């Protein structure tokens, strides 16, 4: 396969379905990417992640640069070899989790300095260092290093962050291109900023397209603005991005958010919702999510979801999983997580099929009627 | 297959190798039984437990009578159906864990009254109730309810507990036989007591054989007496039990203890060592155990053990598992546990093969030279 090739096979309104071909594999879009925090998709072997239908997973750069270390992972053969996943891996820049999880973050035009929330050590992440770390990890899809804008944001602060992000996008692009091996085997995605302001989103889109990237992410959303506002921003933002390149909505995962985002032109998603769901006891079903810990499931012999085809729903009952979760058993987490990721992959498959068959709008309507 | 049939195919000294045929499957002996605490073998799907080579697993009655409940499990279809393991399951009586894990234990000739270490509720376990609970669980091999003797024990206290245990063995036998379904589909094992005293062990053996059981366990060992003392007690104790029935050493699992016990006539083992090993970071190898958390494994690309054939050793490095365990990741526990149980099953296979080939003594010698 080529380094990168996105082809749209079908459309319906703003929705698209197709494939991204990369050296390590083919990614069917719209795609949902399970999140692998510390070089592991929580409670699942890579083979199980693949069995659910996942074509690609996401790796958290922040955690990886801290815990095992980027250089160490490189010496060990790369992230793919290290964790046992041989298909594409998209890695975030690490900047977002720096502003969220680390201590004493000192920001500047050069980048960000911070203290680890683990050992209390210090690191200086920048557009160049972030790109380098993702290269050391052996990432297939590299995210440009940006500055995420907090919600709510004033027009002037949103403009300043967006402008810095665009300067950092150019630096990321140049850093990526100067590294022959990375430029030839991996892809680079740019990230649109601008908060909820249309003029800023437009300026960001133009700057990103001017530089040129393999894909474009809509950043700055799912930060506390609510679904209505998120959808409203997507309404005018997605059309600004190049039509022939993938559109990635970062950190968006509720089933209904995904359906609405695809209706607005989004091709890629990622979220910790599926994995963290089977941590507090939340299991997704076509009739809405359920909390398996509730007493009403103690003697329920039915599977998590009545039509889900995952191994968990074929072999175990709600009653058993209810017991496991309440007992704090590891198998409870393993089973809940496998089901949830499988449910998400089945959702993406139903979305892809409906678009290909020109009945996506009907699918969205039916999905919502039953889910709510 | 029959309800129960133990046949010895080969011998070498006191060591034996053969099979126990039961309705749910064949058990190759000497056998190692992974421990399933709360209806789950810690961090492993039943299919993975089977993949390691396990023919039978053990279920903890104490935990089960508390957490989900014996009656509830029966209403749900039995333990096999509940957890997804369709092969034989041996269940302990629950009495041992009552004296270890529960609060305010009031003992008498009728049985034991106690408070749950969970909800703080109260239960009255007796020979009859224990047998009934194991029936409700759908156990294949039922353990007689006894009174474990604390170490060290005086001759008079050891005699009193052993005598009570023998009276309780008769009650267990009668309770088992009066329940047609259980007597016809399951087996009952008696437990020898008597601490470290030969005369008591002899009296216990005679009483047990007089009643008659499908198998005989050597109880009261692995309670703090040390390997030397344990072996010394086994030297004179195992020969006292009926030769044509299985000999089960309860709660014994260190690899070297197993090898020495088989040399003394033991056919069955169980222990939490394998599962708890991959909790603190201990991994078994033919060159002795290693603690994967140690810094020397941070960049070690070799598998846990150089010759182990488990899926873990085929796919992941010590470096990766080291990272997972130190990160507190669930996959770390899953991988360590699978390897350890697989290592134990491979040990049992090497033991069975060496006995069948008349070279077990040489195997024990070679095993120890390299393991220590
Ligand atoms: C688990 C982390 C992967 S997605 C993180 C994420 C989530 C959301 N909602 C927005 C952003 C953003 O604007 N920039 C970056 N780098 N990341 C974002
Ligand atoms: C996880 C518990 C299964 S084995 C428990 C055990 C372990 C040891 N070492 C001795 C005994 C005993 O004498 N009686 C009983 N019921 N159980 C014993
Ligand atoms: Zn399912
Ligand atoms: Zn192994």
């Amino acid at each position: 396969r080529p380094r990168f090739s996105f082809s749209i096979a079908a459309r319906e309104g703003k929705a698209r379905t197709g494939t991204i071909e990369m050296k390590r594999g083919v990614i069917r879009t719209p795609a949902f990417m399970p999140v692998g925090t510390a070089a592991t998709v929580k409670a699942l072997k890579p083979e199980t992640v693949r069995a659910t239908g996942a074509d690609i997973i996401l790796g958290n750069t922040y955690h990886l640069m801290l815990r095992p270390g980027a250089e160490r992972i490189a010496k060990l053969g790369g992230l793919h070899s290290f964790m046992g996943w041989d298909r594409p891996i998209l890695t975030d820049s690490g900047g977002y989790q720096v502003m969220s999880l680390s201590s004493l973050t000192k920001q500047s035009e050069e980048g960000v300095t911070f203290k680890s929330h683990l050992d209390g050590s210090r690191h200086m992440l920048s557009p160049e260092r972030s790109i380098e770390i993702q290269h050391l990890l052996g990432s297939d899809i590299v995210m440009a290093f940006d500055e995420c804008t907090p919600y709510p944001a004033t027009p002037s602060r949103a403009a300043s962050s967006m402008e810095r992000s665009m300067r950092w996008a150019k630096r990321s692009r140049d850093a990526f291109d100067s590294r022959k091996e990375q430029a030839e085997n991996a892809a680079l995605f740019g990230i649109q900023q601008g908060s909820v302001f249309e003029n800023l989103r437009q300026q960001s889109a133009d700057a990103l397209a001017e530089i040129g990237f393999d894909g474009y992410a809509v950043g700055g959303l799912a930060v506390g603005e609510g679904q209505d506002e998120m959808f409203r921003v997507l309404d005018f933002s997605v059309p600004m991005l190049p039509d022939d390149k993938p559109h990635y909505l970062m950190g968006v995962g509720k089933p209904d958010d995904i359906v609405g985002a695809v209706e607005r032109g989004i091709d890629m998603f990622d979220c910790v919702l599926p994995t963290r769901s089977g941590r507090n006891g939340q299991a997704f079903t076509w009739d809405g999510p359920i909390n398996i810990r509730n007493a009403r499931f103690s003697e329920d012999l039915k599977p998590l979801d009545s039509e889900c085809h995952c191994a968990v729903c074929q072999k175990w009952s709600r009653a058993y999983i209810h017991h496991l979760i309440r007992a704090g058993e590891i198998l409870g987490a393993m089973l809940m997580t496998e089901h949830n990721i499988a449910f998400y992959q089945q959702l993406m498959q139903k979305i892809r099929d409906s678009i290909s068959e020109g009945r996506f709008s009907q699918f969205a309507q039916d999905f919502r009627a039953r889910y709510f």
